[PDB]
């Protein structure tokens, strides 16, 4: 046990929210992503995040989302997201 909280830091366009998710491995990608569709009035997303290797890499499931957490854990507990239309 158990990844501490996490702070997404979420940029649409020119706006940028960071959420404070306080449980992570007790969430799951599609309450992510609800969360980022409601806040931003989105429908259909894209959502990348800044990895190790400083490049954007998509997120498109639960495992990928996973993943990305425990790159978090390293990394100040937190990440850096950009959304995308469409």
């Amino acid at each position: 046990a158990m990844e501490p909280q996490v702070t997404l830091n979420v940029t649409f366009k020119n706006e940028i929210q960071s959420f404070l998710v306080s449980d992570p491995e007790n969430t799951t990608w599609a309450d992510i992503e609800a969360m980022v569709k409601v806040s931003f009035d989105l429908n259909t997303i894209q959502i990348k995040y800044l990895d190790e290797e400083n490049e954007e890499v998509s997120i498109n499931s639960q495992g990928e989302y996973e993943e990305a957490l425990k790159m978090a854990v390293k990394q100040g507990n937190q990440l850096q997201m950009q959304v995308h239309e469409g």
